[PDB]
């Protein structure tokens, strides 16, 4: 399938919301999940964070104990779209060995709000970003670089649920800063990002 | 089974995807016969069901089909004898004749951390539920009031959602997983966790979403005596 092929070749794939089918339920689960971004703690950047124990074969997901950033809100974690996104996102990743589908994975779930970088990697095996909202913001392009620190592509997530897949060990990435269009109002860019790292020796935590 | 036992002791549940099983021709066939039974449950959003209780002695492998207590008897007595308090039809004759049913009932039990070795010589009541969930174009966290549980996914049709939730005894969400393939399996210790399943919704919204599960609940019953069969 498309998304899996592209990360094998290029190291990244795009999936704009236009090409997604958004029913009324999913509509309202996005509306509720996206409303959470109004309620992140500072340290301008407002954020929330948690990690998940994940096994793709069974779809098992476990909220790992919170180790710092503020934890994801109770309503966020209650929203079925969080872990449905988590599971669905993962299918778009070219895993090198089917066996890894049966090993544990650490999945970092980041709620970021930016209020108005060089090429790096997020130190995971695969990542995903979903644009939750954009308000009075110019710039903020997503950038794919090579391991040679040479820009190979640049694009802009603009619509809610716009999504980008990437193989964090193949490319380097960054996002240009955002600045307000109306100089009197602030720029706000609401992003949901998850980093997936294969961890065969991770254990369940009680 | 050893891993499943410790997993039940630590976490209160254990997962066994069908991929981790070796289904030969004979077994694969009995599975298909068993799953097809779900196409013939009684019509009373939509929930079709059948049910029976089995007398079970783990040491000898003895399974006896307990008589189906009529609903009019339970209701008018205000005494459901441990069983469910609903009006449900019996398991079909071709469900009971399928050897996979007896096999599952015996084999599933070997995944439970039985606290006392003497318990293997006592009778156990084993409730057997065939559930078909239909969503045409939810219950909260609970226990089943048994010692141990097992759920086998028989079928999933046009179904999204339907995630199984494991909750702590303080009603806190601790785990969540997806039975997706036929015979995907989940064992749990029913006094150690709470559980629930999310609703299904249709993928193609013009057609119904359908989810078929076999559920068994094992309750240690040392006073239970044999009944006629
Ligand atoms: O905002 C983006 O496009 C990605 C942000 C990112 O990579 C990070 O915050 O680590
Ligand atoms: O169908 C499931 O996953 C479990 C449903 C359940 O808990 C029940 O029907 O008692
Ligand atoms: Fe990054
Ligand atoms: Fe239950
Ligand atoms: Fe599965």
């Amino acid at each position: 399938t498309e998304a899996r092929e592209e990360l094998r070749a290029n190291g990244y794939s795009l999936l704009p919301a236009d090409r997604l089918v958004i029913d009324a339920e999913l509509r309202q689960h996005v509306k509720e999940l996206a409303a959470e971004w109004e309620n992140l703690e500072t340290d301008f950047r407002e954020r929330a964070y948690d990690r998940f124990f994940f096994v793709p074969r069974t779809g098992e997901v476990r909220l790992r104990p919170h180790r710092p950033v503020a934890p994801l809100s109770r309503t966020t974690l209650a929203n079925p779209l969080l872990t449905r996104l988590l599971r669905a996102d993962f299918e778009n990743f070219p895993v090198p060995e089917e066996s890894w589908l049966d090993d544990p994975w650490d999945v970092q779930c980041h709620q970021f709000r930016i209020i108005s970088e060089g090429p790096h990697r997020d130190e995971v095996d695969f990542g995903v970003i979903h644009l939750m909202g954009r308000f009075n913001a110019a710039g903020g392009e997503s950038q794919v670089y090579s391991l040679e620190r040479e820009l190979v592509a640049e694009f802009c997530l603009t619509e809610q649920m716009d999504t980008m897949f990437w193989s964090d060990g193949q490319i380097l990435h960054a996002v240009r800063p955002i600045h307000p269009v109306d100089p009197t109002k602030a720029a706000v860019r609401d992003v949901l990002i998850m980093g997936y790292k294969h961890e065969p020796e991770l254990r369940r935590e009680e």
